[PDB]
């Protein structure tokens, strides 16, 4: 449910299918985004969840971002 959030903000900041988007691929690399992509990103799942999401320190694949704010969002 959270990566079906994580993946919503993705989807839309990005402009890209749910299915592009892969846990285990890398959005820098896979969709060529940049910290500013992955910054609004988690500015996104931040306004949305209001989670600890830890960035811009080697996360840039869904499976650790997602992981990471889903991990962070549980009590």
């Amino acid at each position: 449910m959270v990566f079906e959030k994580i993946q919503a903000i993705i989807v839309e900041e990005l402009g890209k299918d749910a299915e592009e988007v892969q846990l285990t691929t890398n959005i820098q690399e896979e969709l060529d985004a940049d910290s500013l992509d992955l910054f609004q990103i988690i500015n996104e799942i931040e306004d949305e969840f209001d989670v600890k999401i830890e960035t811009e320190d080697g996360i840039q694949t869904v499976q650790d971002l997602v992981t990471y704010v889903e991990k962070q969002q549980a009590n």
